[PDB]
């Protein structure tokens, strides 16, 4: 909406309180005018059609439980963003400056969040399972770099393909959650996952294993559930891009850690120059050993390191 460009204040899903940009045209809109061609955050109302209502706001003030997971939809959004365009000079999701668009409050009960093509898209959860999922940072990131993928490798969702994908939505999902800096982690989606179970979530990059993930390529899932294990299967990427940050002997093979900023501009580098739709994961270990050459140079430790971490996972 035309507008002028405003500061609101709320709390998010956790109870912490933030600084949001809004739009003022008569109600106060979560409507970030400062990154790119805006971030806009809608209500769902609990439906399934998408967008909603871009949100309204009477007073700028989004302290109301209904109010929590538009705030952190959007103000994740921002810090997603924020990432990069400051690290990689990466202009929103399509590189010219798209506008980026969530939408909250989806469906009844949902525990999930998506992107749908075109758009974010968070549930609620059911209470016991998840809470409302945009209170999880590395969750929003995963969402937006679901649609970085799309706009630059394009990797099909199923089976291997698939399951790159996913693993780069995870480690740019923690790799945003590091750069926030707020209790980051190697895994994916604590923040938001079982409130009633603590120390828990709902992958581990770090040990895949311990929630029944493979961390080696010999215990893939070769099955039809979840496009061909998608979410199962990233785990053995997830660990070789673990092992590549902060290094480790993995089914006996040490791997030097080279620091999570280099295991970004590698992978970043191989989703936006190397990678197609088709990719699988002795591609991807071609694409990130080429990467890091272009960066790092042929005799560099950061190519050993990517060698040390797809040996150890099992992918030649
Ligand atoms: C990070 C966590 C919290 C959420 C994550 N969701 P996602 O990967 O982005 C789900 N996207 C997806 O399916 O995209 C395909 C699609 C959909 C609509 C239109 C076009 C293409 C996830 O891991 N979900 C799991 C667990 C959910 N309980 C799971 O779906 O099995
Ligand atoms: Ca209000
Ligand atoms: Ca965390
Ligand atoms: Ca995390
Ligand atoms: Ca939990
Ligand atoms: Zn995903």
């Amino acid at each position: 909406i035309t507008g002028t460009s405003t500061v609101g204040v709320g709390r998010g899903v956790l109870g912490d309180q933030k600084n949001i940009n809004t739009t003022y045209s008569t109600y106060y809109y979560l409507q970030d005018n400062t990154r790119g061609n805006g971030i806009f955050t809608y209500d769902a109302k609990y439906r399934t059609t998408l967008p909603g209502s871009l949100w309204a706001d009477a007073d700028n003030q989004f302290f109301a439980s209904y109010d929590a997971p538009a705030v952190d939809a959007h103000y994740y959004a921002g810090v997603t963003y924020d990432y990069y365009k400051n690290v990689h000079n990466r202009l929103s999701y399509d590189g010219n400056n798209a506008a980026i668009r969530s939408s909250v409050h989806y469906s009844q009960g949902y525990n999930n969040a998506f992107w749908n093509g075109s758009q974010m898209v968070y549930g609620d959860g059911d209470g016991q399972t998840f809470i409302p999922l945009s209170g999880g940072i590395d969750v929003v990131a995963h969402e937006l770099t679901h649609a970085v993928t799309d706009y630059t490798a394009g990797l099909i969702y199923q089976n291997e393909s698939g399951a790159i994908n996913e693993a780069i939505s995870d480690i740019f999902g923690t790799l945003v959650e590091f750069y926030a800096n707020k209790n980051p982690d190697w895994e994916i989606g604590e923040d938001v996952y079982t409130p009633g179970i603590s120390g828990d979530s709902l992958r581990s990059m770090s040990d895949p294993a311990k929630y029944g993930d493979p961390d080696h390529y010999s215990k893939r899932y070769t099955g039809t559930q979840d496009n061909g294990g998608v979410h199962i299967n990233s785990g053995i990427i997830n660990k070789a891009a673990y092992l590549i940050s902060q290094g480790g002997t993995h089914y006996g093979v040490s791997v030097v850690g080279i620091g999570r900023d280099k295991l970004g501009k590698i992978f970043y580098r191989a989703l936006t120059q190397y990678l197609t739709p088709t990719s699988n994961f002795s591609q991807l270990r071609a694409a990130a050993v080429q990467s890091a050459t272009d960066l790092y140079g042929s005799t560099s430790q950061e190519v050993a390191s990517v060698k040390q971490a797809f040996d150890a996972v099992g992918v030649k």
